[PDB]
C-alpha cells in the first residue's frame, strides 16, 4: 500500500525498548496512542504481527493488541533507566484515556503491576500503598500509570502539595475518558468533582496542564451523579479566562449596533454542524427563522457541508487550530459588524468555544444545550431551551429563555427507515430490553439498577446495549463491566452503523434510558420502531428531557420515575405485564406521536432575542 505517512508499528515499539533508545520508543509509543485517539478506539493502520487464527476474529485480535502492548509499556516504565520528560508526561496525559484501555481490554485490567515496582518501602502497611523515593521522574512515571482502573491508594492532598502540576494533569486525565463507568473510574472521578474545582482555580494558565483534553473535562462533569457536579467548569472557566488575558486579549469594545438590511447582526459560532450532525436536526430550523429578525454570520470550520452553510445568511470558515487566532477572527467579524447577538448552539465539543464562553463579542452572549450544561462563566447571559424540559432553573447560571414545545422543530435525519416493520411478541419468553447510550452515560447506580430489575422481575430478562462509542479497543472493557452486572443476561453491541444499531433495538420488547443524563434522539430512535420504555426525570436539563419528550410524545406518565427506586417498579411492571406493554405499543403506532416533532412554530427563538436588545438598547443605548 501507499499512504500519506508511516503507520505506527508495535514492532518498532518493541525494537526500540529491546534497543533500550528509550527516546524513539516514547515516540512510537505516543504515535500509536494519538492514532488511535485520532480513530476513537480503532486500531487500523497500527501495524502487528499476528497468529492466523485471529484474522477473522476482531475483538480477540484487538485483545491481543492490548496484551501485546500492555507487555512492551511494561518492560518499558518498569526500566529504572527510563528517565521522562515534562513534556514526555504532558503528552502521555492526554493519551491517559487510551492507556487506560491498552490495559483494561487486555486480560491485566491496569499497570498495577508496574506501579509496584515504583514502591521502595518494604516495612508499608498494605500493598496498595506505594511509597515512591522524592524524584520527580518516578512521580511523573507514577502518575501517568495511575489509570482509571487502578486499585491503588493515591491522596489528592499528599499528591497535590508535592506537585500541584503532575497531580493537576493526572485529574485532567482521569476526567478525559468517554467512558467512565466501572466504580473505579466513576469513584475516581465523583471525588475528583469535589476536590478538584479549589485546587484547579489556583490555576494561572493551561501552560503546565493537558490543555488539550480541556474540553473533555467540561463536558464530562455532567455524566457524574453530584448535584454539584459542574463547579469543575467555573474553575475551568476562571483559569481559561486568566490565560486567555496572559495571551494579550482585549474585550471587544461595546459602542454602536451594525444594522444589515434592517435588521441587527447575530454570529454564531459553531462546533460540529454537518447536516447529519444532530446539532443541526435541532438547532438549524429555529436558527432560520431568525433570519426575519437578524442577520446570521455562522462561523463554522471545512466541515460543514453545503446545506449546513445554507442556514447563514453568509458563512466563513475557521482557519485552523490555533485558538488564539480562531479568536482574532471573530473579534474583528464583530468590530467589523458591530454585532449584537453571540449564538453557540454547543459550547463545550471544541475547546475553542470554551475560551470563546470566556470573553466579550457582543453584548448579548447566548447559548443553546447541543451540550445540555450550564457553562458557569460570567461572559453568557442566557440559554435557549424548551420549556417542557427544564427542571430546576438553579442547575444554572445563566438565564433560562423558556420557549414553548414547538418553538424548536427537528428536521429529521435522511438516513431515517421509511419501511419499518414492527415486532410486538405477545407472551415472549425472555422479554429482551433494549438501551440505546453512548458510553458516556453508563455508571454503577445504573448497572446496579438494571441488576435489580433483573433480579427482581418475575420474568426471564435479556438486556441488549447498543453503545455509542464503544469502538475498537474501548469494547472489551465496557463488555466485561456490562457482564460483571448482568453476566449472561446482558449483550454488549459495539459502535455499529445506524440502520445496524436499529436492527438491535428493532429486536426488543421494550426499552430502558439511561440516567442521570438522559437520551434524545434515542427516543426518536425508540418511537421510531414503535417502542416503549422506561425513565428517570430530575432537575437537571440533561434529566428532565426524557419526561418533556415522553410527555411530547403521548406516553404516560407511569413510565417517568422520580426516584431510582420507583425506576425499578416501573421498569419490571412493564416486563411484566406483557398485555399492558403491548397496549401502549399500540396506542404510539397508532397515533404517531413522533410526526409532531416536525411541526411547530420556529419564530419565538429570533423574537425573545430581538426582544433582549430591545431591553438592552433601552438600558444603556446604543
Ligand atoms: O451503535 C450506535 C449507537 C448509536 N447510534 C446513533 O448515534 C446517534 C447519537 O445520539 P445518541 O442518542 O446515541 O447520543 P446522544 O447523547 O443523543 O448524542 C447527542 O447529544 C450529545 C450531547 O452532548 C452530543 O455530544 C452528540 O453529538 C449528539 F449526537 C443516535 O442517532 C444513535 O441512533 C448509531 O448510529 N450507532
Amino acid at each position: 500500500g501507499m499512504s500519506r505517512k508511516k503507520n505506527p508499528s508495535v514492532i518498532q515499539f518493541e525494537k526500540a525498548i529491546t534497543e533500550k533508545n528509550y527516546e524513539a520508543a516514547c515516540t512510537e509509543l505516543l504515535d500509536i496512542l494519538n492514532k488511535i485517539d485520532t480513530n476513537f478506539g480503532d486500531i487500523e493502520g497500527i501495524d502487528f504481527d499476528y497468529p492466523q487464527q485471529l484474522e477473522t476474529l476482531m475483538q480477540d485480535r484487538i485483545v491481543y493488541f492490548c496484551t501485546r502492548m500492555s507487555n512492551a509499556i511494561t518492560q518499558l516504565f518498569c526500566d529504572p533507566q527510563f528517565s521522562l520528560s515534562e513534556s514526555g508526561a504532558n503528552r502521555f496525559f492526554v493519551v491517559q484515556r487510551w492507556l487506560n484501555l491498552i490495559f483494561a481490554s487486555s486480560p491485566y485490567i491496569n499497570a498495577d503491576h508496574i506501579l509496584q515496582t515504583y514502591n521502595c518501602n518494604p516495612e508499608r502497611d498494605s500493598i496498595y500503598d506505594i511509597y515512591l523515593e522524592p524524584n520527580k521522574n518516578v512521580l511523573m512515571k507514577f502518575a501517568v500509570l495511575y489509570l482509571p482502573e487502578s486499585n491503588v491508594n493515591l491522596n489528592l492532598d499528599t499528591m497535590w502539595e508535592t506537585d500541584k502540576n503532575i497531580c493537576g494533569s493526572l485529574c485532567f486525565a482521569l476526567q478525559s475518558p468517554r467512558f467512565i463507568g466501572t466504580p473505579a473510574a466513576f469513584s475516581k472521578r465523583s471525588t475528583i468533582l469535589q476536590w478538584f474545582p479549589a485546587k484547579l482555580e489556583q490555576f494561572h494558565v493551561l501552560d503546565d496542564l493537558p490543555s488539550n483534553i480541556s474540553h473533555d473535562v467540561y463536558m464530562h462533569c455532567s455524566y457524574d451523579t453530584a448535584e454539584n457536579k459542574h463547579n469543575v467548569k467555573k474553575a475551568l472557566n476562571q483559569v481559561i479566562r486568566s490565560h486567555l488575558l496572559k495571551c494579550g486579549w482585549q474585550d471587544r469594545q461595546i459602542t454602536q449596533i451594525g444594522m444589515r438590511n434592517g435588521k441587527p447582526v447575530m454570529v454564531v459560532v459553531l462546533e460540529h454542524f454537518h447536516s447529519s450532525h444532530s446539532i443541526y436536526r435541532t438547532h438549524s430550523t429555529s436558527m432560520i427563522a431568525a433570519r426575519e429578525q437578524f442577520y446570521l454570520i455562522g462561523l463554522g470550520n471545512n466541515a460543514v457541508d453545503q446545506a449546513g452553510r445554507d442556514v447563514f445568511d453568509e458563512f466563513h470558515e475557521f482557519d485552523g487550530s490555533n485558538i488564539l487566532k480562531k479568536l482574532a477572527f471573530l473579534k474583528e467579524m464583530c468590530e467589523k459588524n458591530d454585532a449584537a447577538v453571540l449564538y453557540m448552539p454547543s459550547i463545550g465539543m471544541d475547546l475553542a468555544t470554551i475560551f470563546v464562553s470566556n470573553a466579550r463579542f457582543a453584548p448579548i452572549q447566548v447559548i443553546a444545550l447541543g451540550h445540555p450544561a450550564t457553562t458557569h462563566s460570567e461572559f453568557i447571559e442566557y440559554v435557549i431551551v424548551e420549556d417542557d424540559y427544564v427542571g430546576s432553573e438553579s442547575c444554572f447560571s445563566e438565564t433560562l429563555l423558556r420557549l414553548p414545545k414547538d418553538a424548536l422543530p427537528y428536521v429529521p435525519s435522511s438516513l431515517a427507515p421509511t419501511d419499518v416493520q414492527y415486532v410486538l411478541r405477545e407472551t415472549p419468553e425472555v422479554v429482551n430490553i433494549g438501551i440505546a447510550a453512548t458510553t458516556m452515560k453508563l455508571n454503577p447506580y445504573f448497572l446496579e439498577t438494571l441488576k435489580t430489575i433483573r433480579d427482581r422481575a418475575k420474568v426471564k430478562v435479556h438486556f441488549h446495549f447498543a453503545l455509542g462509542q464503544s469502538i475498537g479497543i474501548t469494547h472489551p472493557y465496557v463488555a466485561r463491566f456490562i457482564r460483571s452486572y448482568l453476566g449472561d443476561d446482558a449483550t454488549a453491541h459495539p459502535h455499529s452503523p445506524y440502520n445496524r444499531y436499529l436492527d438491535i433495538l428493532h429486536n426488543c420488547d421494550m426499552m430502558l434510558n439511561p440516567f442521570p443524563f438522559g437520551n434524545t434522539n434515542g427516543i426518536i430512535d425508540m418511537v421510531t420502531l414503535g417502542l416503549v420504555g422506561v425513565c428517570k426525570t430530575g432537575p437537571e436539563v440533561h434529566e428532565h428531557i426524557d419526561e418533556g419528550l415522553f410527555k411530547r410524545l403521548g406516553l404516560p406518565e407511569w413510565l417517568i420515575a422520580d426516584s431510582v427506586e420507583d425506576y425499578i417498579e416501573r421498569a419490571i411492571r412493564l416486563a411484566e405485564n406483557h398485555q399492558e406493554r403491548l397496549a401502549l405499543r399500540r396506542h404510539i403506532i397508532e397515533n404517531n406521536g413522533l410526526k409532531t416533532l416536525f411541526s411547530g412554530d420556529p419564530s419565538p427563538m429570533g423574537k425573545t432575542l430581538f426582544a433582549k436588545l430591545t431591553e438592552w438598547r433601552q438600558t444603556n443605548g446604543i
